[PDB]
């Protein structure tokens, strides 16, 4: 039989952010060690190993709201 | 028998903002260190490995927005 | 039977930034030390290895923007 | 004060064998596999191994008779 | 005080045999198969290794007989 | 004081052997394979490796008879 399929998400959404200033900061950690031993690393199938890392980060956005679009349709 | 499929999101979505200042800003990590001791690594299919990084960051965009969109559509 | 499909995603939404100002960064890390000692190292297929990588990175955009499109249609 | 050892150790001792006939021997094993996987070996001070050794031995000495004989002595 | 070792080990001993024939002797092994998978070898100090040896031996002495002294005197 | 040290290891011994016949020997093994896979060799001190030896051996002395005599004095 007949088959009707209306797939309309209308969307009038807004983010918004106001901010009189942003600063004096100072990311100051104290130095860091990282140590890792290991023997064979024997990895197969659609491994996404991370080892030993050491990060420092500063991030400071003036926004920092989120927009990203994922469109999909499929048909048999 | 027959089949109809509208696909219509309209979107009238909107990001935004405001900032008087953005400075002042003082990443000094006392340095750093890292060490990775390992023996064969024997990796095979897919496999998307790190070792041993070592960052520092510092990421202050006054916007820094992205706009990203993707679509896609299948029949068969 | 007859088969029909309306990919009709209208969009008129916006990404928008202000900054009154932008400076006065001081990414200054302590130096950094990495070390990563390996064997026999033995990739095969889609292997996307990295090893020992030291990074300092200074980002600082007014406006920074990006857009990305992406549009596929497969049929069969 | 003096002190004075004597070690006399008379030995007049003996071994011996009579064989009227040795012989109609045969040594027949139906072959053999040895399979050893192993992966780093790592040995530092005073290792005697052996790995994955197959021996077939046949002796057939006519007399075979062995005498040990081991004399210390130790003064302070 | 005065010392005197007398270290005075006497021996008149014998080994002996007496044998008719040695022979008709057939040492005829189905062969054999050997396999040693390894990585790195790492060896150090006074390490006596052996890997994945095949022996085959006939040793058929007419007599074979043995005879081992050892003698030792330490005074400190 | 005084030292007197008198080492007199007298030895009238003998070893012996007689023997009608030596012969119809027959060292016929099937063939034979060893296979050795290995990565770096890294040996550093005193070190007596041996890999991968195929040894077929017939060893047939009329006598084949040992007599091994070690004689050690130390004084300090």
């Amino acid at each position: 039989g007949s088959v009707q399929i209306v797939y309309k998400p209308v969307d009038l959404s807004k983010v918004t952010s106001k901010c009189g200033s942003l600063g004096n900061i100072h990311h100051k950690p104290g130095g860091g060690q990282v140590e890792v031993k290991s023997e064979k690393l024997d990895f197969k199938d659609r491994v996404q190993s991370k080892i030993g890392s050491l990060d420092n980060i500063t991030h400071v956005p003036g926004g920092g709201n989120k927009k990203i679009e994922t469109h999909k349709l499929t048909f048999r």
